[PDB]
Formats: C-alpha cells, structure tokens, sequence
C-alpha cells in the first residue's frame, strides 16, 4: 500500500535480536567472514538466478561453510552494498515486524527495488517512506532516536526539515531525528564511517591524530554525545576508535552476541580498536575481520557497508526503561512490557538479580498487572545495597530473550538510598 504503518511504530536497532544477516553475490566480503557468520547465524545470500545460487553453494561447500545456516533470495541487484539499499526494520501495530523501503540515493534501480523481494521472502509487510535515504547513513537506538549525517536533509531539499522529520516519525516511529553535519570531510557522508550506537546508552565515535584536519570536528562530535542524555536517562558512554591511517573501525556489524570489526593494519592499532569494543561491550564476542584481496576494506566502505542485519518477524520484544544509579526508594519497582510477535503464550517473565555482588543471580517471577505489562518490586533492601539485575522472558514458540540483550554479563546497576 501507499499508507504508513498502523501505529505505534518503533524502529529496531542493530543490537536487537537478528534472525539473519543479508549479503550479496557477486561478493564484496571475504569467504572467511561468511564462514564465521554462518557458524552461529543465518546468512541470506542475494543471487540473480537459481544457477547463481548453485554456483554460490559450490563455493560455500568448498570453503567449509555451515550450509544449515545458508539461505538465498533470487533477485536482481546492482551492488554488494546491502547496508545501503535493503529495507529498514520497524515494529508496528503493537506486535508486528515490518520493512520500510525508501528511495536509494544512488542511480542503482535494482538495488532500489530490492526491498520488495526482501519483504516477500521474509513474509512481512512493506511500507514506502518517500525520502532519499541510505542505510549506511542511518542508525536507531530502538527508543525512537536516529542519527544521520546532514545529507538526510540536503538530498531531500524539496522538503522542509520538519517534513523530513515527520516522514521518519510516520514510517519508523522516530521522535528524535538527530541530523548532524558530517565530521569526516569525505564524499560519502555516512554516519557508519564515524559513529555507531553500541547499546541504547553507548556510542562509538571515531578519533584521529591531533594534526588530522578532522580532529576537532570528531572531538566536537564526541563531546556532543557525552553531554547528551540517552534513552535510559544517563549520559551516553562515549567510546573512541582511533584511526591512525583511516581504518574503518566504526564500520562494524553487531549481530546478536557477536561484533564483526573490519581490520586493515597495523596489527597493534587494530587490536587497540578491538579492545575498545571489548571494554564497551562485556559479554559480546569481538571478532577482527581481515578484508578480501579483490574487494578490500576502505575508509569509506567496509564490513558494515556490505552487510545488513535482518530482524525476527516473530520477535519476543521486551520494552524496559531501567532503574539506574542512586535511587530514592522506598519502593524499587521495575516495569517491562513483553510482546510476542510470534503470537505465542509468554511464560515465564523473570527478574534475575544479585545483591552486593556475590554468589549467583537469583530469579524472581514478575507480576503481570495487565495484558503484556509486568512489574517487580525489590524488597528487603538496606541503605547503600547495590543491585544488579536484568529481565528474562520466554514464549512457547521457543524464543528466549533478555533485557539487556546480552543479559548477565552487563546487568543494570542501581543503589538503594532509602531517602
Ligand atoms: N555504508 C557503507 N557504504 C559504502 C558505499 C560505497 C559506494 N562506493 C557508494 O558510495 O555508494
Ligand atoms: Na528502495
């Protein structure tokens, strides 16, 4: 149809559950990456024909790829930049997952048309957002914020900024459309070359040497996010990836509990970048990925550019705003909504918690107050007690999710003040 999705709408972040990752043949990524992806996750390869599918299967077989995780879509494409032209994922109508198409900002008509084939393959509805856009220049936090470089306005110059913002609201549920002047001084003007939400409360911002012409622009961008309150109510934790030689360290893919970071030398500088991700993202497996010789990583074009995560059409979605830091009390009540996009019965919904840092986390059932709305109150806590917690839900489709996504390795933390 030509109508927007039935509300409310919520754009899905890259660090939410992914059912698959989308790549394209002829390839722009190394076979070793496809192999590593397929070890744990479904890889959907776009090919132009049944014969081309079989050519790819032969290559996957010869390279030892886990074929049980290899799926295919037959559709014409112009390029391997699946980040930039494939559809964007949003929840809509309470418990549905949909795809949002847009006008691809390149003269690549098969790439531009592709989202319809993606939606057909996935068995989900598609909605047409009439803005000139590109996925590389888009990221959302999963709480209604999105960051883009200035081309989101300048390539839609027949519309006012308000009209552009309204399109993002109507099709993606974006209420905070954070469009900024690109700090990189290069042609592409994509956020994924300088910035990446790692979680709702964490953002990675590129850093360069002091004498690099973009040094101050990037420091200013880091300061901007550090001063900004995030969706959870704390200031963003701002992490920095130092590019000594224009290495594309922010151009990584978060796929479930793994992070794939392009590396292109020197080894020590690559390892420093990987260390930043490891520090920022406890519990995640951080994986450095060397480029393919024929289609190497570039400063403006690397791993994030040549992949796109695919949301779970049956997503078990946990909506939660955490209790953090010094809390007054005397009640410490957490609330979460849990929705099954699989239309499955949800049970159990639990709070896992630990008090004052020792022993194992303990499970307590949350109380369902109304349909899909769960609460839990921490009892018996004394002044200055430290609480770690996370939420866990399961349904009878076999889905199991925590909030935060990674669960126990990175729990929410608060302190009981009793004041
Ligand atoms: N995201 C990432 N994007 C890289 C796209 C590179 C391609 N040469 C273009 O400019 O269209
Ligand atoms: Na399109």
């Amino acid at each position: 149809s030509m109508n927007p999705p039935a509300g409310p709408v919520r754009a899905i972040a890259e660090y939410e559950r992914s059912a698959a990752v989308l790549v394209r043949y002829p390839f722009g990524i190394p076979m070793e990456l496809i192999k590593e992806l397929a070890k744990n996750d479904k890889v959907i390869t776009i090919v132009a024909s049944e014969s081309q599918k079989n050519t790819v299967i032969t290559q996957y077989t010869q390279s030892g790829v886990n074929l049980s995780n290899c799926d295919f879509i037959i559709a014409k494409t112009d390029s391997y930049w699946t980040r930039d032209y494939t559809g964007w994922f949003a929840m809509y109508d309470t418990n549905k997952v949909g795809l949002v198409d847009f006008i691809y900002n390149r003269p690549r008509p098969n790439d531009d048309e592709f989202p319809k084939y993606e939606a057909q393959y996935l068995g989900i509805e598609m909605f047409g957002m009439k803005l000139k856009q590109t996925g590389g220049n888009y990221m959302t936090d999963g709480y209604g914020s999105a960051v883009q470089s200035h081309i989101a306005y300048t390539e839609n110059s027949s519309l006012s900024q308000a009209q552009v913002n309204q399109k993002m609201k109507d099709y993606l549920g974006i209420t905070h459309h954070d469009v900024v002047q690109d700090p990189n001084g290069e042609y592409i003007n994509h956020v994924d070359c300088w910035g990446k939400y790692l979680a709702p409360n964490k953002i990675l911002i590129r850093k360069v040497p002091d004498n690099h012409p973009q040094h101050q622009a990037l420091e200013d961008m880091a300061a901007y996010f550090a001063a900004q309150t995030c969706a959870w109510g704390t200031k963003y934790e701002v992490y920095r990836a130092l590019a000594t030689n224009e290495q594309p360290y922010t151009n990584s893919l978060i796929l479930n509990n793994r992070v794939f970071v392009p590396v292109n030398g020197p080894a020590s500088v690559d390892n420093d970048a990987l260390n930043v991700y490891k520090t920022a993202m406890p519990g995640y497996e951080i994986i450095g990925v060397k480029g393919a010789s024929g289609t190497p990583w570039l400063g403006t074009d690397a791993l994030h550019c040549r992949t796109h995560e695919v949301a779970d059409k049956g997503y078990l979605y946990i909506k939660h705003y955490p209790i953090l830091g010094e809390q007054a009390g005397p009640d410490y009540k957490i609330e979460a909504d849990v929705v099954s996009c699989a239309n499955a019965t949800i049970s159990p919904v639990q709070c896992y918690y630990r008090i004052n840092g020792s022993g194992s986390f303990k499970a307590a059932d949350m109380t369902m107050e109304s349909t899909g709305h769960y609460t839990y109150s921490f009892t018996g806590l004394n002044k200055n007690d430290k609480v770690e917690y996370y939420i866990s839900a399961a349904d009878n489709s076999g889905r199991k999710e925590t909030y935060p996504f990674i669960g126990e390795p990175d729990p929410f933390k608060f302190t009981c003040m009793n004041e």
